């Protein structure tokens, strides 16, 4: 089915997912200097002190880190949000080389990586009402470059032996993910899509300022993943990211000056 190689990636898949090419499509190249600064614009409120993690999947195209949503544990409000959006699952999308990997852009630059830690508005219920809605997600992106290792981060990599390929899972209970986040919550903000089929146009994209630093090992492991299930040929998991789509009548709003 759909993927990222040159047979079934980015440029095939509006054939079978013809809103890719509609109008709020992501990700998106952040201009900083065509983005405003909105001094309406409140601090996110990030409440993930009661997360509760459960399981890392290998699902063929990233790996998810997956949470208890069935509850209040861990949301996202504030910001450009209104209402109360939960923590589903986290995931990245990386790159080859160290140059690329990122989804969004800044001034079109490319980051190693790119976490996305996604959120459904708990006004609709459950996930799959939320991603037909307009507001039904809010997606926390936040940028990785190749530097220091990020401590956070390591009990991820720890575990990518064990889930090598398409259909793995583990367990992966009592991970807080508040180790995942930069200093700052400074942040940019659009409205547009998933990144992947379906493609659906549900997302509010806040998109922090400050990368976090991820040591060139830690990449390195996300690149030994496989897209394949076990049995099948390697290909190793690698550039699983959309490149950046046009802004069209869209206006990227700055937490900051
Ligand atoms: C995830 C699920 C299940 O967890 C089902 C359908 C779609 C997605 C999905 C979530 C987020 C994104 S992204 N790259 O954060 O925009 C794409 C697909
Ligand atoms: N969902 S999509 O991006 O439009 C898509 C889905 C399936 C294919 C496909 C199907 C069968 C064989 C091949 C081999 O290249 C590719 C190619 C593209
Ligand atoms: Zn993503």
């Amino acid at each position: 089915h759909w993927g990222y190689g040159k047979h079934n990636g980015p440029e095939h898949w509006h054939k079978d997912f013809p809103i890719a090419k509609g109008e709020r499509q992501s990700p998106v190249d952040i201009d900083t200097h065509t983005a405003k600064y909105d001094p309406s614009l409140k601090p996110l409120s990030v409440s993930y002190d009661q997360a509760t993690s459960l399981r890392i999947l290998n699902n063929g195209h990233a790996f998810n880190v997956e949470f208890d949503d069935s509850q209040d544990k861990a949301v996202l409000k504030g910001g450009p949000l209104d209402g109360t959006y939960r923590l589903i699952q986290f995931h990245f999308h990386w790159g080859s080389l160290d140059g690329q990997g990122s989804e969004h852009t800044v001034d079109k630059k490319k980051y190693a990586a790119e976490l996305h830690l996604v959120h459904w508005n708990t006004k609709y219920g459950d996930f799959g009402k939320a991603v037909q809605q307009p507001d039904g997600l809010a997606v926390l992106g936040i940028f990785l470059k190749v530097g220091s290792a990020k401590p956070g981060l390591q009990k991820v990599v720890d575990v990518l032996d064990s889930i090598k390929t398409k259909g793995k899972s583990a367990d992966f209970t009592n991970f807080d993910p508040r180790g995942l986040l930069p200093e700052s919550l400074d942040y940019w903000t659009y409205p547009g899509s998933l990144t992947t089929p379906p493609l659906l146009e549900c997302v509010t994209w806040i998109v922090l300022k400050e990368p976090i630093s991820v040591s060139s090992e830690q990449v390195l492991k996300f690149r030994k993943l496989n897209f394949n299930g076990e049995g099948e040929p390697e290909e190793l998991m690698v550039d699983n990211w959309r490149p950046a789509q046009p802004l069209k009548n869209r206006q990227i709003k700055a937490s900051f000056k």
